[PDB]
């Protein structure tokens, strides 16, 4: 959901 434990600048 709105959790996903992401954001935090991966392959971008």
């Amino acid at each position: 959901d709105e959790n996903l434990y992401e954001g935090l600048n991966l392959d971008d």
